[PDB]
């Protein structure tokens, strides 16, 4: 198959590198703590509960390895709450595996007046570049906790100048260390884009998941990413009817069909779950409870495996999907 | 003249309340520390130097008190730094008073994804005023430092429904508690609507001042904003070319005129200036530095008092605009 090639390091999770043959199976983007841009403004209202916070997510933490699933990828960007100090706690409490990221959120949903800004006063592309580089082989806030993946994100019609300051920063990153590199999609689209773009940017396809793809369900998108040979990962099962987002019953359509023609080493599972907010807590409106409902971590190991295996999965499939894929790629 | 009228508490700086009569001449619109939402991301190679930070301040501070500057008004919005511990620090150090703000940014340069997201969940408007008026009357992530004034801001087009939200929530808590409200307008518009809005919204016009207004030349536009009876500031005198902002020989202008039409209980003049930078240092490009040059804290007490009083203002007048002002307006 396709084997990662240039320059590597090793899995750097919260607490070390681990050997890829130790990542075990693998959740490759959610999210143990996450607040939107300005969470942070509303200190006084929604403080953050260390206590609370750090009971509630060893618990589910627990619930995970009690599922098998020894290693999570957390994809909070910089921006977004990332707290590398606490989810080594979390890590370090219960022996799940974590890596954390480094990057903004697409032009939207991230705080990027910052770098916005930065743009117009200079050469922001290396200034992105630098932090990456840093937060990749040296650590975060001087903490020493490296992050394992650098974390890009795109807007809905297109990738963005701003976002391109951040894919041109980061293929640098990739092309110069070999980390791995996870998106984030806006509804569905500039998949392909992404891949052309990190790819002729010179990434190695081989450590590159085009994020948020289960937001699309015309296969002939995953068809078209699929062809940069890069991996995309059905990252948001149990978000049903949110921004976009389709119905699992929909997104296991597409997956059986991928899996239908072969697909099955370059697809990765994941929730894009959130276990603990950042800020005051969602007020969850009566009409999205459905929604939800299914937008949890335990989501995929409870109800896709055994859905995907009934249907007509192997048990070699869904194998290298969550624990063969995530080796390769993060490993 | 106009007087406050309604419930009111005290001057609330850092430190404390301070009778209005203890004000003395202020700086209605500062920023002792300020960073772009997106600033903490990049913590790493952008780090937070208390030590000099807090070195660089005082002696800001002192320069300040030694030009008989004896209060500021720190506008830092929520999302953009607002570190009240910090200016409770630069002030006890000192002796400067300080006040500081509550309230987010427009919706284009401030941390606006929270919010924005909350407001499509539920009643951010009720959410926004239950933390100004908790900031106000009980104090900021639990220190007992309450904010002085709300701080409020609309884009250049148009105050967006996001931005209403804000100037909702204020409304309701400056009828409630008499806090004065300071704004900041987007390229020098929507000054006469902030002031119709507020105004019909039950805001005291006795409270309430609309900034970054010498950021139009054409005295019509401030005339009319000036019928609301509210009072208005050209509160970035020294940045001279950067975001639409006319040069300080075109605020003089209009200021004169306006003072030659008797305005000068209605005027007050600021720097919004920043006296340490929060995040990577600004890259200051070259074709720049004139525009920045007199945007410091000491401009208007060394370069523009002596131009208004050689070109015809009077004591009393500039003493009207930098004492008696703030005095009732804060006070
Ligand atoms: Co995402
Ligand atoms: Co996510
Ligand atoms: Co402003
Ligand atoms: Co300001
Ligand atoms: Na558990
Ligand atoms: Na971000
Ligand atoms: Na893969
Ligand atoms: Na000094
Ligand atoms: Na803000
Ligand atoms: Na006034």
């Amino acid at each position: 198959g396709l084997v990662p090639r240039g320059s590597h390091m090793t899995a750097q999770t919260v607490t070390g590198a681990v050997a890829a043959a130790q990542l075990g199976a693998t959740l490759p983007h959610e999210h143990v703590i996450f607040g939107y841009p300005g969470y942070a403004g509303d200190v006084t209202l929604g403080p953050f509960d260390h206590a609370a916070a750090l009971a509630s997510c060893t618990e589910t933490a627990r619930a995970l390895l009690a599922r098998g699933i020894q290693t999570v990828v957390d994809a909070t960007p910089n921006g977004c709450g990332r707290n590398p100090a606490f989810l080594r706690e979390v890590s370090e409490a219960t022996g799940l595996q974590i890596l954390c990221a480094t990057g903004f959120y697409y032009e939207g949903g991230g705080a990027t007046t910052y770098f916005k800004f930065r743009a117009s006063l200079g050469d922001a592309e290396s200034e992105i570049y630098e932090m990456m580089r840093t937060e990749v082989t040296e650590g975060i806030a001087g903490t020493g906790i490296r992050a394992g993946v650098i974390k890009l994100a795109s807007s809905r019609d297109a990738i963005t100048p701003y976002e391109q300051l951040f894919f041109r920063a980061a293929a640098r990153v990739q092309r110069e260390t070999g980390v791995p590199i996870i998106t984030h999609t806006q509804e569905g689209q500039q998949g392909p884009q992404q891949a052309e773009l990190l790819t002729s940017l010179g990434a190695d396809p081989a450590r590159i998941m085009i994020g948020h793809m289960d937001g699309n369900t015309d296969p002939a998108y995953h068809r078209e990413t699929l062809r940069h040979g890069v991996s995309i990962a059905f990252d948001r099962i149990g978000l049903q009817g949110l921004v976009g987002t389709p119905t699992d019953a929909e997104r296991l359509s597409v997956l059986t069909t991928l899996l239908g023609e072969g697909y099955a080493d370059r697809l990765l599972l994941s929730h894009d779950s959130i276990w603990h907010w950042l800020g005051r807590p969602p007020a969850i409106p009566e009409a999205a409870l459905p929604a939800v409902k299914d937008w949890h971590p335990l989501h995929i190991s409870d109800d896709i495996l055994p859905d995907l295996r009934r249907r007509g999965i192997t048990e070699e499939q869904v194998g290298q999907m969550t624990v063969g894929n995530p080796a390769r790629l993060f490993g």
